[PDB]
This record gives C-alpha cells, structure tokens and sequence, in this order.
C-alpha cells in the first residue's frame, strides 16, 4: 500500500498556505484532493478504490452553475485542510476524515438559489424542510452517495464511529447556512471573553467546527485580490439570476441580487466585509491563533475595495 500522490514542486509548496488556488485544471481537482487527505488524516483512513469512486459520483452531483460548483467544493475541502495542518494536535482521527469530506459535499446539487427563493417559489424541498432548506438537502445527497454500492468510504469503522462521523457532517454541512453563522459567532466571542471556551465541552466543539465552516465556506475573501475579485463576479452571476427570477414571481429583489444596482457592488462588498468576513475570521484567530493569515488576507481585500470606491481602480 505504498502509492504516495505527489504534486509538482510549487503545487506542493503553495497546497500548504492559506492562499492557494487550485487552478483551472478540473482533472488535477481529484488528485489534489486525496493528496490533501492523504497528508491531513494518514494514507490508512481510506481505500483509495472506494475514495476515488466517491469523488466522482460527488464531482457528478455538483452542477454547471456560476459559483456553487465542483471547484467551490475543492477550494473549500483545501481551506478547511489549511486550518487541520495548522492545529495539528486539536482534532481526532474522526473529525480530520468526516470535515474534508463535508466540505467536498456542503453543497451537493446546489442549483445557484438561496432558501428564501425556495421558500418564495415553494419549491418541494421548502415543504419537507422548513429551515437550512439547502443545507439539509445537501446532506441528504451525501448519505445517498455514500450508500451507493463500493461507496462506503467509512466500511472499516465500528457501527459506533460510523454514526459518530456522520454527525460530524450533518452539523458542519447545517453550519454553512449564514444564517446561522450570527448566532454561532456571537455565542462563541461571549464564550472566549469570559473564559469558558471548552474544546472537551462536545457542545462547544460543533460551535468552533460551525465556525470553521463559514470560514472555509468564505474563503473566496482570504485570497489575492484577483482571485477575490474574479470570485466576486462568479456569485454576483448566480445572485442576479435569482433576482431574475425573483422578479419573474412579481418581487422586487433586495440590491445585492438587482443587476440593476451592479454600480453599488464595490460598498456592497464593504457592508459584508464589516457585517460578516471580518468578525467571523476575527473570533475563529482568537480560537484558533495559526488561522492568522486569514484574518489578514480578509483585511487585505478589505482595503482593496475601500480602492475601489475611491476611484484608485
Ligand atoms: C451568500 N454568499 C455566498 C455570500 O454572501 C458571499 C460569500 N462570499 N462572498 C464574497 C459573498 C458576498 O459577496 N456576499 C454579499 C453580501 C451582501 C451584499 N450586498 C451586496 C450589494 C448591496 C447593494 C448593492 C450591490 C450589492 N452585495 C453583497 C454580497
Ligand atoms: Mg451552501
Ligand atoms: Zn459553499
């Protein structure tokens, strides 16, 4: 079993940092996806021949939409192995398989709409679950591929472990509904200020996953500025197309979804930069202090659209 992925020279060394892009390659996506679990959870937490057919059966249930895609999933299992590398000794064995493997999934079969629009559309998925609607679709995807046929990536676990590591994903595909993340946060800062922050407190590790959840999920802000900025066009596509379709209901859409407002992007950007990237990598480097270079990279992007509306580009 000795069958060591490798990756050339620069992929090797910028795979480590915060800041990598995966590149425009999709069929190189795979193998720098098992390298990363190779060398976040061991060579032996998985049989590659299972592994590879669950990658693909996943890779096939992402769609072809602007932004929620199969290169999202990737850029988001690669954060969320950036912040295992950088806490080597704070995780288990479990929670190092099932959280790059909720990230390859938090958004199977997203289709580029929000859960107010199934909720206003009154799509099928609003009628059997009320809140999270995507996210709770979403993990009902992934139990659905892995109960496929030599898709049982987690065969050798005790029935014990295997009921333990799915509810891992469930609450870290739920946490990446942002309406959550407000609650999560606020509880967490209150938490660390008066002291009683516990990583043995089961029930605040789920909060501190919660959070690194929206931090990977987010982490389009965490780059160079040209990978942010090309990123930003990628979900303003799939937010005004939803306005699109919001107005086809007969609603006037909220600006962030009105193309009609694409002048305003730029202070736009400001409000969720303020209102929701800075306090959330803010409170995540004071529970984990080696997610640092998040916070600065956000802070970076920051300035870079205070440039914008100042007419500096
Ligand atoms: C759900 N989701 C994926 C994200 O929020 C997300 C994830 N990464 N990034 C970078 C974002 C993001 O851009 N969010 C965001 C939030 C409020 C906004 N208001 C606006 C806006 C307001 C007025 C006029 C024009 C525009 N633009 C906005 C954009
Ligand atoms: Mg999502
Ligand atoms: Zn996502």
């Amino acid at each position: 079993g000795l069958m060591q992925f490798t990756l050339p020279v620069r992929l090797c060394k910028e795979i480590e940092l915060f800041h990598f892009d995966i590149g425009p390659f999709e069929n190189m996506w795979p193998g720098i996806f098992v390298y990363m679990v190779h060398r976040s959870c061991g060579t032996s937490c998985f049989e590659l021949e299972k592994l590879c057919r669950f990658i693909m059966s996943v890779k096939k249930n992402y769609r072809r939409v602007p932004y929620h895609n199969w290169k999202h999933a990737v850029t988001v299992a690669h954060c969320m192995y950036a912040i295992l590398q950088n806490n080597h000794t704070l995780f288990t064995d479990l929670e190092r398989k099932g959280l790059l493997i909720a990230c390859l999934c938090h958004d199977l079969d997203h289709r580029g709409f929000s859960n107010s629009y199934l909720q206003k559309f009154d799509h099928p998925l609003a009628a059997l679950y009320s809140t999270s609607t995507m996210e709770q679709h979403h993990f009902s995807q992934t139990v659905s591929i892995l109960q496929l046929e030599g898709h049982n990536i987690f065969s050798t676990l005790s029935s014990s472990e295997y009921e333990q590591v799915l509810e891992i994903i469930r609450k870290a595909i739920i946490a990446t509904d942002l309406a959550l993340y407000f609650g999560n946060r606020k509880q967490l800062e209150e938490m660390y200020q008066t002291g009683s922050l516990n990583l043995n407190n089961q029930s605040h590790r789920d909060r501190v996953i919660g959070l690194m959840m929206t931090a990977c999920d987010l982490c389009s802000v965490t780059k160079l500025w040209p990978v942010t900025k090309l990123t930003a066009n990628d979900i303003y596509a799939e937010f005004w197309a939803e306005g699109d379709e919001m107005k086809k209901l007969g609603i006037q859409p909220i600006p962030m979804m009105d193309r009609d407002k694409k002048d305003e992007v730029p202070q736009g950007q400001l409000g969720f930069y303020n209102a929701v990237a800075i306090p959330c990598y803010t409170t995540l480097t004071q529970i984990l202090p080696p997610t640092e270079p998040l916070l600065k990279a956000c802070r970076d992007n920051l300035s870079q659209w205070e440039k914008v509306i100042r007419g500096e580009e």
